C-alpha cells in the first residue's frame, strides 16, 4: 500500500505515475506482475521487449539479465538440466516460427552495464584473459560452469564456459557472444528482453457503459422484471467482453479494452520510455501453455496508490473487499482452492492434460449417441461455470451477487451427475470428477456460512429438482434464501 510497493518490486517509478493519470480519469485498477531491478534497467533504456514467441523469463542476475537470449542458461532456466536446451530449442523454434520481424544479431547494451552489478555485490569480476589481439575483461560470477566476458570497448557480451571445466548443458564452445533475435523496427536494432507484464484490469463499474455503446442499454432500463434485467448485461456483454483475441502481439483484451491498453502504453513515452510496446502479452496466468500461480501482486487504485499484497489468501480478501465484494468490476485471469477453483477454459485444458496420459475416458473418437451427449452435457458444465466467476452479478444487491454464484454451482452439479450418471468410465476422468464434485460442494459451503443462510448443501441440493427452468427453479432457491 504505497510505499511498500515502489521500493520493492524494481520496476520503473515514473511510468507508474504515468499509469496513475488515466486511473484517475478513467477509474481503473490496473494489476500487475512483479518484474526485477536488472531487467528494468533496459526498460528505462528504451529497448522493445518480445512478444510471445518464446517464454523465458528474467534471471536474477546479470549485465544480460532480463532478456530472452540465444542459450537460456542466462536466464529463468538456471540449475536444469534438460530445460536449459528445452528452452534453447524454444527460441531457436521462434527463429522458423515467428519469421518476417525475427532476426539474428548480439545484444543491444552500453559498456556500463559490467559496473550494474558491481554495485550490486554480486559478482566478483577477477582474473584477465588476453584474446582477439586485444587486453580483455575475464571476469567471473557466483556460479563457476558461466563466467560472463564484456568487451572493454564494445557491448558485446563474448561470454564462454570456462575451458578447464565441463558444461552442464553438454557444448563446448569458446568467447562467444549471444545471438539473440531482434525486432526489426524500420530496421533499428532492439533485441526481445522479458517483457513487462500484467496479472489483471479492473476499472469501474461507471465505464462500461461509457465504454462500450448505451444504445442497448437505453433498452435494458426499458425492462420490468428484475432477473431478465439481468440477462441485458448477460447477452450484450457475451458478445462484448469475452470476445477475445488470443494473439502474440500486444495481449488478450477484446476492442473496448484492447483500445484502452495503448493508452495506458502511451503515458510512458513523453516522461521516460521511447521503445514503444514495453506491455506486449497479458497477466502472470495469460501463459497460454501452463498458468504460474504467485504470491506478489502489483496494482493501481483509481486514486494513486502502489498497492502491494504478502500473500493470495490477503489477495482473497482484496478481491472479496475490492474486486468481487465491492461495487467494481471482476475481469479476471481466463481441495483447498478455498475461493478460486480453476477455469471451466482450465477445466477443458484439466480436460486434456489427463486423456493424453491413458486412452480410456469420457468421450472419445466414436459414433455412439451417448458419447456426444455427454459432450451435450459437458456444454452445459462451461456454459455455467461462466457465471460462477461473473460481475453481471453485484448490479443488484451483494446477496444478488452470492445467490446466482452458487446457482450455477447448484445448476452445474446436477448436470455434472448426469455426466457421473452415464456407463462404466475409466477412472482417468471418473475420480478426476470426483474431485470436481467435492470442492463444488465446498465452495457453496463456504459462502452459504459467510451468508445467513443457515442450510446444509445436500438438503437444498434435494429441494431444487430444476428439470429444464430457470424461471421458476431459480425462484424457488431465491424464496428459499431471500425475504429473510
Amino acid at each position: 500500500k504505497g510505499e511498500k510497493a515502489l521500493k520493492a518490486s524494481g520496476l520503473v517509478p515514473e511510468h507508474a505515475d504515468a499509469f496513475k493519470k488515466i486511473a484517475r480519469e478513467l477509474n481503473t485498477y490496473i494489476l500487475f506482475r512483479p518484474v526485477n531491478k536488472l531487467a528494468t534497467n533496459l526498460i528505462k533504456s528504451g529497448v522493445a521487449t518480445k512478444g510471445l514467441n518464446v517464454h523465458g523469463k528474467s534471471s536474477d542476475w546479470g549485465p544480460v539479465a532480463g532478456y530472452i537470449p540465444f542459450d537460456q542458461d542466462l536466464s529463468k532456466k538456471h540449475g536444469q538440466q534438460l530445460a536449459v536446451e528445452k528452452g534453447n530449442l524454444e527460441n531457436k523454434k521462434s527463429i522458423t516460427e515467428h519469421e518476417g520481424e525475427i532476426g539474428k544479431i548480439p545484444l543491444k547494451l552500453d559498456h556500463l552495464r559490467i559496473e550494474e552489478l558491481k554495485e550490486n555485490g554480486i559478482i566478483l569480476k577477477g582474473k584477465k584473459e588476453i584474446d582477439n589481439g586485444k587486453k580483455y575483461y575475464l571476469l567471473e560470477s557466483n556460479n563457476q560452469v558461466y563466467e560472463f566476458r564484456i568487451s572493454d570497448e564494445n557491448n558485446e557480451v563474448q561470454y564462454k564456459t570456462k575451458e578447464g571445466k565441463i558444461t552442464v548443458l553438454g557444448e563446448k564452445f569458446n568467447w562467444r557472444n549471444i545471438e539473440v533475435m531482434a525486432k526489426n523496427v524500420e530496421g533499428v536494432l532492439k533485441p526481445l528482453t522479458a517483457d513487462y507484464d500484467l496479472f489483471a484490469l479492473a476499472p469501474s463499474l461507471t465505464e462500461i457503459k461509457k465504454q462500450i455503446p448505451q444504445k442497448e442499454w437505453d433498452k435494458v432500463v426499458n425492462t420490468p422484471n428484475s432477473l431478465e434485467k439481468q440477462k441485458g448485461v448477460t447477452n450484450l456483454l457475451i458478445k462484448y467482453g469475452i470476445e477475445r483475441k488470443p494473439d502474440s502481439t500486444k495481449g488478450t483484451l477484446s476492442n473496448w479494452q484492447k483500445q484502452m491498453l495503448d493508452r495506458l502504453n502511451e503515458a510512458v513515452k513523453y516522461t521516460g520510455y521511447t521503445g514503444g510496446d514495453v506491455v506486449n502479452h497479458g497477466t502472470e496466468q495469460d501463459n497460454e501453455e501452463f498458468p504460474e500461480k504467485d504470491n506478489e501482486i502489483f496494482i493501481i487504485n483509481p486514486e494513486g496508490e502502489f498497492i502491494l499484497t504478502k500473500n493470495w489468501e490477503m489477495t482473497g480478501r482484496f478481491i472479496e473487499k475490492n474486486i468481487t465484494g465491492k461495487d467494481y468490476l471482476y475481469y479476471f485471469n481466463r481441495k483447498a482452492k478455498i475461493n478460486t477453483i480453476p477455469t471451466s477454459a482450465e477445466f477443458i485444458k484439466n480436460l486434456s492434460s489427463i486423456r493424453r496420459s491413458s486412452n480410456v475416458g469420457v468421450y472419445k473418437d466414436s459414433g455412439d449417441k451417448d458419447e456426444f451427449a455427454k459432450k451435450e452435457s459437458v456444454k452445459k458444465i462451461a456454459g455455467y461455470l461462466s457465471d460462477y466467476y461473473n460481475s453481471a452479478n453485484h448490479i443488484f444487491s451483494q446477496e444478488k451477487k452470492r445467490k446466482i454464484s452458487i446457482f450455477r454451482g447448484i445448476q452445474a452439479y446436477n448436470e455434472i451427475e448426469n455426466v457421473l450418471k452415464s456407463k462404466q468410465i475409466a477412472p482417468e476422468y471418473k475420480n478426476y470428477f470426483q474431485y470436481l464434485k467435492e470442492r463444488i460442494t465446498n465452495q457453496v459451503q463456504l459462502l452459504l456460512t459467510h451468508q445467513k443462510s443457515n442450510i446444509e448443501f445436500k438438503l437444498l441440493y434435494k429441494q431444487l429438482n430444476f428439470t429444464e427452468n430457470e424461471t421458476d427453479n431459480f425462484e424457488v432457491f431465491q424464496k428459499i434464501i431471500d425475504e429473510k
